[PDB]
Parts: structure tokens; C-alpha cells; sequence
């Protein structure tokens, strides 16, 4: 589908057999959501932002449907108000900018 | 320009007769540029992302153009990691997310 930014392009996705709803950030190089209960091994990692940085659990390989289509890579779990879809998963849906 | 995600979506932007790149970010409401000097007076504002938030100068009414583009709205400048083009911008150059 072809989405407009006059609200904020938030989406359904489903993962780790949970459903969320995310937003889809193209300034975002990983993808980042709340606390969610994921299966199996993590990394401990720090990750940057505008007011500095927190630290996330890093599960790779997570498959998650994004609006019902499917992509694998790496989710970083940590403290975040909100659920954001970086670049990283964003390039598997074949998601590009136009203007 | 339809702007595929492999990379950072960076855009060259002319904002106070200066020129700078700047991330095309979706997942920004606002547009938040780095160390720059902008004409006039502002009011001051607090905004938040991942690690907490950041103190910033709010000015209104500001000529920014994006590749091609003029758009005219607020524009925050902060201690950002990177300059961001939000949504209140976006909307204005008919930016649009596709996938």
C-alpha cells in the first residue's frame, strides 16, 4: 500500500506470535520495540538516539509479519515508548520512499 | 525520487542560506537540526526520542527546501545526532511511504 505522513504511518505487525502496532521509520537503521516476551538468547546492546541512548536485549533472525508481509532479522528489545520498524526489516517489505 | 531504504535516506536540504544533508525520517513528527545558526527569536521546548530528551531552540516559520522542495514550518535545533526532516516537513514536499 502507498501511505501518506499527515499521522504517523503505524502499522500491525505480528511477532513472536504477539501482535503490535509500529511505526514504520525510515530514519531508523534497527528496529527497536517495547518490552516483549521473546523466545531464547540475547545480546546486551547500546543503541543511540536523540536524547542519548538505552540499552537492548539483541535477538537476531526474529521473523515478523509487518501490515502481512514477512521478513527475518534482528529485533532489539529494550526500554522504548514506542514500537519502531527500521530500515533493516523496512528493506525486506520493499518499503522505499517517493516525493 | 523514490528512495529505496539500503541506505540512509539522506537528502541535501538549503535552510538560512546554509546547506546541510538531513535524514528523511518518518518516524519524526518534528524536524530537529544540529548545531546551526537560524535568524530571529524562538520559544524554547523539551522534545523526546530513544534515551531520554533534549533541550531545544523552537523557531516557526522557517524556509527549508529539500532537493527540489520549499516547505515553511517549525524547525527545531538541538544537540541531535543528525538532522532530521519529520513529518511536519514530509507532508509538505508530498512525501509518501510505499510497499
Amino acid at each position: 500500500p502507498q501511505i501518506t505522513l499527515w499521522q504517523r504511518p503505524l502499522v500491525t505487525v505480528k511477532i513472536g506470535g504477539q501482535l503490535r502496532e509500529a511505526l514504520l521509520d525510515t530514519g531508523a537503521d534497527d528496529t527497536v520495540l517495547e518490552e516483549i516476551n521473546l523466545p531464547g538468547k540475547w545480546k546486551p546492546k547500546m543503541i543511540g538516539g536523540i536524547g542519548g541512548f538505552i540499552k537492548v536485549k539483541q535477538y537476531d533472525q526474529i521473523l515478523i509479519e509487518i501490515c502481512g508481509k514477512k521478513a527475518i532479522g534482528t529485533v532489539l528489545v529494550g526500554p522504548t515508548s514506542v514500537n519502531i520498524i527500521g530500515r533493516n526489516m523496512l528493506t525486506q517489505i520493499g518499503c522505499t520512499l517517493n516525493f
